[PDB]
């Protein structure tokens, strides 16, 4: 097998450090823990892939990287920027450093190793908020690779920062970069058809140029070898202001300048078959809180903080009480308007999908609504002896029985407002209920991102395409 | 048909106070409470949960500490209801405060069948992973007599304006469910029965005999009339008072050293006075430790974050982290018969481990010497290793290779005993207690303020509870 | 793993990096201290040198910490040094001003008492007014007299100095450190003139930094405790302790110094062949001695104090100044003509004090093994104002010396000590050096006295047991 | 033969004081034997008359401030002149010889010791001749700056008269201070102007002073207009101080340096080592004290931990052989070198172009290439000996001077290893920068001394001003 561009870099590392000679050497602790994460993979492709996309995403975070897959093109760079740091002791200490951190990263926060948690090394277990874990397990969901490098940058920020008051400023940090880059990719990706190369957008921000704010690079040195300035991985703004311009700024790539256009463009994708993680984390900021609606008798509105609250890394987590269920069934069958098959696209659009138990599934798969109303009035039930009393109390026999579909119900509002709409269910409803849901979304991400588009509504609102 | 509730027999008394005035929002109260116990089928269930209800809400209103009986109850909430005969804000504050124990023993305590756990009028941040984790084992525990202290901090969180009013009293509820838990497991650590618990409890929230300046914890005084408001202070209040209850010789608390605690609670068969208590010291002991270089089969701290276990999730992750006894339960082959002189010995802390639990069929009853390997094998860092472990031993276990391997992860505690080449006593397991309870102690301290004297016996009393 | 032994400190390094699981190491504070005494032994070529140099390390390390004599053995070093590192297993800040310790004795051995090559020496951290001159002095004498023992104590002044808050905390132990080196200076002085050998100083020393039969109320000087555990403070102090327990420990019947009185300590130095025994404390003495005094106008071969400044010498420039300031014999220390035979009596008594002059070195072609009557001219010359009075005395006397009348008279200097003698009349025997002696040893007491807070009975005659340091 | 020095025609003129009868006068004896003592050691001749003639001029400056000429028959009178003002009282006509003591006392022991003995300060102790004491003696000698005698006089005069303990102690840490101030204000002055520019002229002004910038008054013994209504003293820790540091850096003052950025540039600008060996290398020594290589500009320093490399001291001031003034780029036109650095004959001489190394080794220095120089100095300035072993071999080069001899040079030298690492190529421009550097690192040491703190604001208000 061919030897990785990772091991053709440690007699380079070993050259470079005259003689300890080593191990005692520094660089031979955080090579061994780079080491320690490489260990884990098959020799084979198994250890090609995983040191090959370790190496890309390094290549991101210390200079805006775009580093490619092919091996001769590794083994330079690794050799090309350990040069740069022939003279100071250091500054070739610092960069290796880095490495360590991206392998740490990669593997404990991004990967964790077949039954551990997630973590981040160096960083107390207070760091792996609430927040922290929903991303991070979203981010993976996605495949999101191109994520790693700024998040790293943080993460390595935060370990190397003093303990005490100078460690919780750059951990707070690190959630702030965290929400900040998950709410930018969710909108981008919401909103537009393909992957519509987000990845192009985060190098950008990596390397620096083309910035809409007055902001420099990301990464830890620059592309261009030498030192007249510092380099600073600041998020309170600056990552936060830089990716808000990139999605909602006329001059930006990022087609989506108010409101209107955000949910006229997320309303009309079959989100659901372009990705199904992230229909899954629009569904859950969506949900999060809400009560059915008073008036809208299909719809949800806001409610008590805490009442019904599913956005959460547990809420993630949870496939077996939440799982993506159509309402219009997939496929044509009866008991169902047949405006919903005008468009192979309607049934995968936001308004068409809720939560529910995936074990009931069952019985509710291509029932007609006349069903499935029952159903969902049951599931959402605050007991199981209303789910009960609404089960018995309709005609209908489903696949299983009453006292096992009683068992799956807990209090979902949306699911409860669904039940109670006595009107016929259309097209023209999903997309009543996909503008709901899209602006709870939105409501709910606003913040993360520092966004405040124009709810001018028409009045003042030029509905624009990317 | 079946005998009135004490609270349907307060809901006339609620409504000729009123007083009409459907109509009153006090009924929105009302309504919430009602809404919380409509959730349990008539007969016993309905009785139980009310008069439960009741009984927290005596010591939450008062320390009153009612009685389980029925016409006893129907007597307080008119006795305390009078109180608050002529004012209208008071007679609605006291039934938000009957609102926020029904609120919070539902949803904070209890949640229904299939939801999470939630503060209802707080925000799911205010759910925090420690809030989560002490909710979770106090319930285990089913220590319901930290329901009141709790609902009072709930209350307030919720009663207070938005913004920095709500987050400050937010803060606070985590810092009064830290020292309930933290009172609540050395107290229950270092005792052989609950050595009544409670009684402290209802006495902080009257509260007689306070070790520190503090007064009541309850909304209201016992003793109905008012020249002073009731103080409801954790930051050092609870904390300090709860941390004396523990500590000082002048507190029923016999503990006044490090030394005393280890003996205390080195002695005794912690996993059979309370496994939810053993788990929950596991977690805290385990907790970012990494296998000692120097003291085989044994533990010390390490890396923050590098093998982390005492969360929410670690307490609920009964799949990866189940308790383990290190010598059988009963007399087995491969194994010291030490250990079996006291049949208590094989409880004690310092032969407990976090195994998964699916591995139980080829751990069950082996000699040592097999156990030793199924430990480092099951604690390697990655399934490989494992294999490598399991296939290098002659040893053929209940359980295929491929499928011990599968459970591997990463285990100080496990790797440690698996490179001990000494023989396994009861001198040993005593020494682990000592390491375990060590580092449950420091993980535990900061949430009750203690700082036990360790001299290690510089200048130090080992000395026991009083009877 | 190559060749000749592992030193303990290296075999300590490994514990020292297994002591620190969580964090760093790099970052730790551990390898930036353990970097810094790396430092100190890089310094130490492979084979005896780097083993010699570590295990002294070592050895004084043991004094300062515990006043521990550990040995000079491999093993016994492996050991001690875990013993007291697993001390500090628990505390983060315990086993950092631990190693900070360790840091510390490195930094003054390798800068203060044997500094690089070329290198002034240096209080690492303190700055250079630290440096005093009578600590410049000290650290020249002690480092002569080959005194290690004396490194411990000292370690621990410079520690706490360097660990103290700048402005005032630093400035008053810096002040203390003087103390300190004048009260170990002064009470080595004292017990090395009035004992034949060494008399077992360095145990005396191990008592204080363990002490441990502490003639005053005074506890450990080491950093920590022998017996491992605490209920007490430990003190490094000064001035309120150190020069009262040394002043006692030379001076007090119930210590083993055995110099209770002036009478006794003048009897015991006079007695002595203190140039034989060491020429580094007679150096010492005799720079005390001399400092600033002035030929005595009723006693012609003697010397008094004179004007404060007049004719300077205890100071470091004087301790280093061998070219001007050379220790020479009056009476020759081998029997020559010119000179009376009762010298040479007992082989000692050229090598007492009284037979000892500062006189600069280059002359002794010219002094070497000559009668009294032309060594009274040299000196007489080379004691003047002016290179012309010595011109005057050179040619007015008749002789021709090994070197020219120019050539002597250009290391003319005042010095009184030397004009003094050069005006004695009288024939010189053993009888005069002993007064010549007596005179010296009281002047250099007079200088030295402060140091130690010493103040013995001069009252004998009245009272006075004339004590020897046995029985 | 030779004419009678304004000294002897003196004692006769100071018998008729005592006059003829008592001691006689014992005092006057005593004090004219010490004052006899110190001119004994003059050769009969002109040795004699100049020392005589100097000892009168400071003596002038010192009880009058009154510049008094090198000719002797004006030198018979002021004397003649100024023992007349003290013809009435006894204890007067006392400390005015007293004071002629003082000064003889301080020329040749504190000043111009005697051939082999050290500097001192007779009737003060050895401790007062502290090392700052010491390098500012050594150094204002060096520079022949007698002009600081008469000041100087003043504060030893007033240490020796004050009663012992408390007093005394007071007076002679009001000395180092004093010493400090007119070394510092010596070193400013001279450092930032071409000539001399005139110091002396500032100096008698403040002994007989006059045009003072403070509210301060004479500091010589006496008033120059015979007479007296008030008492004349300058404690010096406000006075000196504050009046030399205005007299240099005040608009109103003839000193043409009101803030940092004007100190740079006109020190910058100068050929120090031609105009004072001795003032560049008090400035070196200044600079290079507790230095440590710069980790981002190569070849450049700055300061470090205390007491890591200290040279700023007596020792560091008399040590020639290891601390020698040495050229960087070459006193002449060389091969290996930039044609830059020979635009203007003054350029090799400024601050910049300076180092300080073992004055043996020039042999291997002197006239090379820099591509040698540059390993030379990174071995000069290694921690070990084998270091120094380690980058001379490591070097292609062979030098004047065996690998083995070099190497024994070798010391903890920063601002050397520091050029040592220096990769680009050395120019005018790179002096320059040097230069700012080494000059900042002195002022920040002597800033001290006179109480000084010029504004560095100069980006926020450059100015910056010329002298004159």
């Amino acid at each position: 097998e061919p030897l990785t561009a990772f091991e053709t870099f440690l007699p380079r590392v070993v050259m470079a450090e005259k003689i300890q000679d080593y191990q005692d050497s520094d660089a031979h602790e955080y090579m061994k823990a780079v080491q320690g994460y490489l260990d884990r993979f098959a020799v084979g492709d198994r250890l090609q892939n995983a040191t090959r996309d370790l190496l890309v995403t390094f290549a991101l975070a210390e200079t805006g990287e775009k580093l490619s897959k092919r091996l001769p093109d590794q083994r330079v760079y690794m050799r090309d920027t350990f040069e740069r740091h022939k003279d100071s002791a250091d500054d070739r200490s610092a960069y290796l450093r880095h490495l360590r951190d991206t392998a740490a990263f990669i593997g404990n926060a991004w990967e964790p190793a077949n039954n551990s948690p997630r973590a981040l090394p160096g960083l107390e277990a207070s760091a792996m908020t609430d927040t922290v874990k929903l991303c991070l397990a979203f981010l993976n969901s996605l495949k999101h690779t191109i994520a790693i490098a700024p998040l790293v940058r943080f993460y390595s920020e935060a370990v190397h920062a003093d303990e005490g008051e100078a460690r919780e400023k750059r951990v707070a940090e690190f959630e702030k970069a965290i929400k900040a880059i998950t709410a930018f990719t969710v909108f981008w990706r919401a909103t537009r058809r393909g992957t519509g190369n987000i990845d192009s957008q985060y190098r950008a921000v990596m390397a620096g140029a083309d910035s809409l704010t007055g902001i420099g690079p990301l990464a830890r040195q620059w592309a261009e070898p030498d030192a007249t300035k510092p380099d600073p991985d600041v998020d309170a703004e600056a990552l936060k202001k830089e990716l808000a311009a990139r999605l909602s700024d006329p001059k930006g790539k990022g087609g989506v300048p108010n409101l209107a256009s955000f949910l006229a463009d997320a309303s009309a994708l079959p989100l659901y078959k372009i990705s199904p993680p992230l229909a899954r984390f629009l569904l859950l900021a969506a949900y999060h809180d809400t009560i059915e609606d008073p008036d809208n008798p299909g719809l949800i509105v806001q409610g008590k903080a805490g009442v019904a609250s599913c956005f959460t890394a547990d809420g993630w987590e949870d496939d077996t009480h939440l799982t993506i269920e159509h309402i219009a069934p997939q496929s044509a069958t009866s008991g169902w308007d047949a405006e919903f098959y005008s468009d192979k696209e309607t049934v995968h659009k936001l308004g068409n999908l809720v939560l529910a138990p995936g074990a009931a599934n069952a019985s509710l798969s291509s029932r007609p609504w006349t069903e499935k109303k029952v159903l969902y009035a049951a599931l959402g039930a605050s007991t199981a002896d209303d789910a009960k009393s609404i089960l018995n109390s309709s005609g209908f026999t489903f696949a299983q029985t009453t006292e096992d579909l009683a068992a799956m119900s807990r209090y979902l509002p949306h699911l409860r407002a669904l039940g109670q709409r006595e009107d016929e269910l259309d097209p023209a409803f999903m997309d009543q209920r996909a503008d709901v849901l899209l602006r709870l979304a939105y409501t709910r991400l606003k913040g993360w991102l520092g966004l405040e588009l124009s709810d001018s509504s028409s009045d003042p609102v030029v509905k624009v395409d990317d």
